[PDB]
């Protein structure tokens, strides 16, 4: 059996990799919890891989925020990824593990880049402000793992999600992110028998959504293909393979959708008087098809499941 | 006296730092070679942070070499680069240390930007390829300045020089680096009686030069400028300042007058047969000026000193 450290296999990414890999006889799963393994501690994660005999890491351990924790705490998020993923990394470099799966983000594109977004945006043009600093720590990530490959020969490749939904999500009416806010405002106010739900802006935005137990199939689907198939879909510079549908949807179809869903029989409200964001944006996961990997969970029927698990785990 | 320590003291910048400070009766420096304290390795960082009373540190350690290292060892480039920054930045934080200078690169910049480059250039576009691992190392270190500015409020600045020459640069004939390359070649030139150098390309890229000892002076006066007159003429997520002299000279103009300082009486002869890079790369110093600070020291008059040096150090 091979030996699977899965970092951050609590997290939302993390736990969905840890389930379908909990299914499979040929692989032997090791994981620390946050309390047995600080991944900021670089002497404690060489301690770690010089121990366990890893033969694959999936790289799921970040420090991640909405909105306001990125604006708050901009030395947070890029300090402690940056340490994560350089520890990670150079540990497994020491201890000769051939394999490791990046996991990053979508944020790491510039905020007005050519739409659907390529994975040769990258790089491009100036990063969203909020997001400056986390995008900066992951695009490092990229960077170091392709930097090990060049240099050494390893197979440290690198997955970038669009939006992510599922179990496991943080759903507090706060959330910045649409999908478990609205879930839950949708809740409360069918809960609440609320008249309306107003949404700030007018819904026009076009946004690309992925259920996380894709995300999950298709970063396994990734790291297991075989290294020669991998290089033909990728370069060494413009290594990383972007994770979603490629399929946009307005503001106001995922609003309406999540009533549906949800059973509220009051109004979904758009307020223009708030402002947009910009009118489309989704990665183009062309390459990720040319590796032969298709998403599964068609929206309402993430969403439904989704908001059962939130039901289940009130 | 303001205890200030000079990361990397014995490399080409932070050497020329300690000259200058060294003469100043309100300082005193706090320096460790390599061997005493290898900035790689947190723990060792931290309990220096935590034992040696610092007010001040100039960041100019580094990981730094020239075509061939860039592109064979990219991960020894981010990498260290990486750990080095992160380290002494969050001990410093982590010791009530308010006053940091990072030195940095003007690898930084996209390849095909415009010119003469602003501070404003920085993430417009993409790397050269060359340098791409080590300019994300660098442009992390401006953004853990910078978000340690925003959410703590502390003054770690920044400054990315042009091309540097002078004292304790590597005069040898591979240098990648024009200046010590064109010094070492010309000089050999002399000796041999050789009838011609030749140099690869036509001469006409226009380039930018700037003795080490004029970085180190934009260095100090930058680090010690009030903090709310660096606030006026720098923003918080565009906070870097770039130091060089703002005037380009041809490669042409570089090799004829280098042939001149050398005493050379063969000919300097470029083959055009071979590509140039691009026509002209500069930066703008506009910002540094503003400041207050504007170089003393020649082409002609820098090279002729740096050739003495050489002399003195063969
Ligand atoms: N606040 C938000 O809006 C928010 C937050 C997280 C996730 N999300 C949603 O979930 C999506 C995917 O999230 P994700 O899975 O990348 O993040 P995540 O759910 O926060 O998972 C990251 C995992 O890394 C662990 N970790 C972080 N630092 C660690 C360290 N020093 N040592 C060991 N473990 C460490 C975390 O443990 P600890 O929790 O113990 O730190 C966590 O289990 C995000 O895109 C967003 O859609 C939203
Ligand atoms: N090969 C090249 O072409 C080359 C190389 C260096 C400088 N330069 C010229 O000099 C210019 C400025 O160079 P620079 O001053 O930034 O570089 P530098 O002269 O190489 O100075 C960097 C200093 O950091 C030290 N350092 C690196 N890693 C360290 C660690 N782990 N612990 C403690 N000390 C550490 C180095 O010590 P150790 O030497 O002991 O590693 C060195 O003293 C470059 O732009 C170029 O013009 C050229």
């Amino acid at each position: 059996k091979q030996r699977v450290f899965i970092a951050g296999h609590r997290g939302m990414v993390g736990s969905a990799i840890r389930r379908q890999l909990e299914q499979r006889g040929d692989v032997e799963l090791v994981l620390r919890t946050r309390d047995e393994l600080n991944l900021l501690d670089s002497r404690a994660v060489h301690d770690f891989f010089a121990s366990e005999r890893i033969d694959q890491v999936y790289l799921a351990a970040a420090k991640v925020g909405g909105i306001v924790a990125n604006n708050t705490y901009p030395a947070d998020f890029i300090y402690q990824n940056m340490m994560i993923e350089s520890n990670i990394i150079h540990a497994a470099h020491q201890n000769d593990v051939n394999k490791l799966l990046f996991l990053g983000s979508s944020c790491i594109y510039p905020k007005l880049a050519k739409q659907p977004m390529a994975e040769s945006e990258l790089l491009q043009g100036t990063l969203e402000p909020t997001n400056e600093p986390y995008a900066i720590a992951r695009i490092a990530g990229i960077k170091l793992c392709e930097s090990y490959n060049r240099q050494y020969g390893r197979d440290y490749r690198s997955v970038m999600p669009t939006n992510l939904y599922g179990p496991h999500d943080n759903f507090h009416p706060s959330n910045s992110h649409v999908i478990p806010a609205l879930l839950r405002r949708f809740h409360e106010a069918t809960a609440q028998s609320a008249p309306d739900v107003v949404v700030w802006g007018s819904g026009t935005p076009m946004r690309e959504f992925l259920h996380v137990d894709d995300m999950a199939a298709a970063s396994i689907h990734v790291m297991e293909l075989a290294h020669e198939v991998w290089l033909e879909n990728t370069q060494p510079m413009l290594s990383h393979i972007n994770v979603g549908t490629g399929v946009d949807c307005t503001i106001r179809e995922l609003a309406q959708t999540i009533a549906k869903v949800v059973g509220y029989k009051g109004r979904v409200v758009f307020d223009a008087s708030k402002p947009d964001g910009t009118p489309r944006k989704l990665l183009d996961v062309t390459r990720l098809h040319q590796l032969g990997w298709y998403h599964e969970i068609s929206l309402e029927a993430g969403l439904a499941s989704t908001y059962q698990w939130f039901l289940e785990n009130q």
